[PDB]
């Protein structure tokens, strides 16, 4: 039967799922690791012991233990990102959508969810791989990985809680895909990893980490890159947060062994309840437990790896959304609310600047403020609002990515860059938030093709164009069809810095994505803070 | 006779001069001080001893000893600013144009020439007061003052060369006008001083200096303000330059008395020949011998005087030209030449940035470069040229003036601000230099009314409008006619920061003259240099 697949770990039985008047196969909740529970909490993942009998792969697995957004109870705009299955520490599972009839050896895409390394689920409605797998004839995998303290508590030098284990979870899923996807009709040597936000940064981190490079062919990064200021901490800072966590739970702090032991007796929600108290600054766009630059997973600093070409050399496709900042300003910054226009006073602008660049001294904040203020009109609340939006997105997403782009391209084999600036017509978040980060995912996963979801015709066209770009790139390393028309997505190069925008209008090519602001963020402001 | 005036210093006989098909009286080369020659070189001026008989005031006096521009021999664009009379240390004279028949008690305007405190002449063709005096029925005075080492060699604590004596020359001329202008039909209590460039800065310095305030009613400043970075040095820096000068002339440097004595035995041209070797930095827009903040003429620093309201409170009218920077880039910066378009490479841009901000460290130069570079297009030689033009003008003229404007207005009785951006149709300097500083003077002195000078009709209109603004302001403290139409030059205020532009188009009102760049120059860059 087409729903039964013998893998090196044992047999699995999937389920036929309907999709757009046809059907395909889905194998849901396949374990790729031992449950990281009990004395294995905080440990590196172990491979799943093989099983006899048939593993029932017909339903979604649990989601990992995580903070749950209750800012807007009942609001679909926020609820659509919360876990939709029971949370559990037993959560290391993957899901596979397979064209029907089963391919013999086709392109494979593996999805890595975002969520600030503190949240995320493989089972969200908007991550349903059936439309992509069916439309583009790819084998679609989504993995899972521990988040929060469970994934990234870092007590460096200890083997019980070394850090980065959520990243090692991702790699174990990629190892399982490498070893077994051939039995689902996938080509293990044509695997594209792709992810958004912290998943985009995760993708970039596997490009860098030597122990991950050989497990995939090429990479797509959306709204995230490994060098983002929120995506890693030093070994000393990871240590400090781990101790501060045990201090919040009245733990014995006399040794790593005492500390880790206390944290493993706590119920998961006790860890989640205090996770946010360990941050060093009053800040936005910063998360407690994130990857650590440990000298093992990352051999040296990200910047010297980027400078020296110490990373996988392949093709990449990556890009950003227009309004990366609005979500985190909405949730953490004074003056912004969901039900108003969020016109920002000059005082609230300055508070926002302080929260957005928490490591800066006063001279640095003056520089950021000068850079983003229209001094002909400094009390325009629209401009103050949009100015803060740009500050948060430039600093945390766009300019880190553009730095990564420019360093990668010197050594890589092909870079394609996009700027997604279409705002979906059925968006429930207020207009002032614009093209909100994560809201290209639904176009990538093909949701506008489902008519009951009330997208425009042009949005359906845009989704089909994006899905065909991502899948053609996965298959060939180039998002363009060889011998079709449609104006070509140009290669990003060191001299042109060409990119396209993605929206419902006929595509245009531009150059030097936000170069003016990113010279400020990537070159000037670091030198200023270094001097003061 | 109308050409004979008995003054408190003795009788003077002037000359009838023709002007635009009529005539007026001119009294040229009236001495207001003893010749500052011999052992009086570098000394404070002494008042002119009265004379018997009639002083022949029918011809222009000598000009003061000064550096003479030979960069473009024969070129009228430069030659029109050089001395047109014999140079001599015997040069403290003034000139008066008087309407005919002689007024009984009319508005008085006193002109102070610019020239970087190192040059200038009261007798230039473009300073001919007959058109203004005749057209606006004012009594027009132009004074003179020592420049160069002769005017500003500063050995503080010495009474033989205390500094600022060129400024004291100006004040002695103003004292003479105060005491005697009534006999020429002038109203001594309605005197307006006005000057361009270093003369504008001179005007501002008399506003500040307590010993000058009572000698005039109101003030006009063109393209200069007392706080300009080139317009003053500290007492220690003035001392260092004075010693460096004597060192260039093999002077005994064991004491102030030995040093001053050696400098007084040198012929004037020996001083001029080495004057430029004493500058501390490789720089543009900096001059060797300039006013010194001495604790007497200026009681404390200019900035604390401005902050505390320690200055004359009256009405002022002031403004700038659009392209303040081009002259000094032409003369001192690599890549600029008179006969080409002066498209600037990125290397020459950076050299220019270094010359323009000589006191800055590398972080500061990076800030200036970032601020003025279009990073979408950083190899456009037009933009690099115009960018450097703006750097030089913003830093040296516009943003100092705007700082002065904003500090003065908090305490003054009326501020009018202008932006002169008409380029004269008969300008011989190349197009890339734009609206060059000093080239509003000819409109102020009414030269477009002389038909043989080949101005357009509209330029003649513009000159008449400007002359009527300056003279109405001098008479009343407001450049607008009470009960005429013509859209009104608005008052500059702390909240609007309204100004007008002056050109041949129907005037427009704007707000916040170059506020974005001047927040950089006046607030950010000082705090950055202070921190590094
Ligand atoms: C697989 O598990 C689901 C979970 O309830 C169950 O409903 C389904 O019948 C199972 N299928 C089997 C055991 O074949
Ligand atoms: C990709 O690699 C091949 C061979 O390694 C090379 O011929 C080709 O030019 C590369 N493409 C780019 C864009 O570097
Ligand atoms: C005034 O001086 C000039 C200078 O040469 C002379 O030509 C003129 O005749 C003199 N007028 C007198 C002395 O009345
Ligand atoms: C000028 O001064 C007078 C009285 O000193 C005052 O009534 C008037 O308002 C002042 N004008 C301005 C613009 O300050
Ligand atoms: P991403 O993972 O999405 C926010 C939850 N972010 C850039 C951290
Ligand atoms: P100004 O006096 O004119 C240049 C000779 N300048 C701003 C110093």
């Amino acid at each position: 039967s087409e729903l039964l697949v013998n893998t090196k770990s044992g047999k699995v039985m999937g389920t036929r799922v309907p999709v757009l008047s046809s059907h395909i196969s889905a194998f849901l909740g396949i374990p790729f690791a031992e449950p990281p529970v009990g004395n294995m909490r905080f440990r590196r993942p172990e491979p799943k012991k093989p099983w006899s009998g048939v593993w029932n792969a017909s339903t979604y697995p649990n989601n990992c233990q995580q903070y749950v957004d209750e800012q807007f109870p009942g609001f679909s705009g926020s609820e659509m990102w919360n876990p939709n299955r029971e949370m559990s520490e037993d959560c290391l599972y993957l899901n596979i959508w397979v064209p029907s009839p089963r391919p013999k050896s086709t392109t494979v895409m593996v999805w890595i969810y975002g969520g600030g390394f503190y949240s995320g689920s493989s089972t969200l409605d908007v991550y349903n791989g059936k439309y992509l797998a069916y439309t583009e004839e790819v084998v679609l995998v989504s993995l899972s990985y521990r988040v929060g303290a469970f994934g990234f508590l870092a007590l460096h030098g200890s083997q019980e809680a070394p850090g980065n284990v959520g990243l090692l979870d991702q790699r174990m899923a990629l190892q399982w895909v490498h070893d077994n996807i051939q039995f689902f009709g996938g080509d293990p040597k044509t695997v594209t990893i792709f992810g958004e936000s912290a998943g985009g940064a995760s993708v970039g981190m596997h490009i860098l980490s030597p122990g991950s490079r050989d497990l995939f062919r090429r990479a797509i990064l959306q709204s995230g890159s490994p060098n983002c200021p929120w995506a890693s901490v030093s070994v000393a800072e990871g240590r400090r947060r781990a101790v501060e966590l045990g201090r919040n739970l009245n733990c014995n702090l006399n040794s790593d062994e005492e500390l880790i032991h206390c944290l493993r007796e706590k119920k998961p929600q006790e860890l989640i309840d205090v996770e946010w108290n360990v941050l060093p600054f009053d800040s936005i766009f910063r998360f407690s437990f994130v990857p650590v630059i440990d000298g093992e997973f990352f051999p040296t600093s990200l910047e010297s790896m980027l400078n020296s070409g110490n990373f996988k050399k392949t093709q990449i496709l990556l890009g950003v959304n227009k309004d990366e900042g609005s979500f985190f300003l909405l949730y953490g910054a004074p003056g912004f609310s969901k039900d108003s226009e969020s016109k920002i006073s000059r005082e609230d602008f300055m508070s926002g600047v302080k929260l957005s660049v928490p490591h800066a001294n006063d001279l640095g904040l003056d520089a950021v403020t000068l850079q983003y203020t229209d001094w002909m009109d400094d009390n325009n609340g629209i401009k103050n609002r949009d100015g803060l939006d740009d500050i948060v997105g430039d600093h945390n997403v766009i300019c880190p990515l553009m730095h990564f782009v420019n360093k990668y391209t010197k050594f890589g084999n092909g870079t394609y860059l996009y700027f997604f600036n279409h705002r979906a017509s059925n968006l429930v978040w207020p207009e002032w938030m614009g093209v909100i980060h994560g809201y290209e995912i639904e176009f990538v996963f093909g949701l506008p093709l489902v008519k009951e979801l009330n997208y425009t015709a042009e949005e359906e066209a845009l989704s089909r164009r994006i899905m065909h770009y991502w899948a053609t790139f996965a298959k060939t390393g180039n998002p363009n069809e060889p011998h079709s028309q449609e104006s070509k997505w140009p290669l990003f190069t060191t001299k042109e810095q060409k990119f396209i925008d993605l929206n419902t209008e006929p595509m245009k090519v531009h150059q030097r994505l936000r170069v003016q602001m990113c010279v400020f963020w990537n070159q000037f402001l670091p030198k200023l803070l270094n001097a003061t």
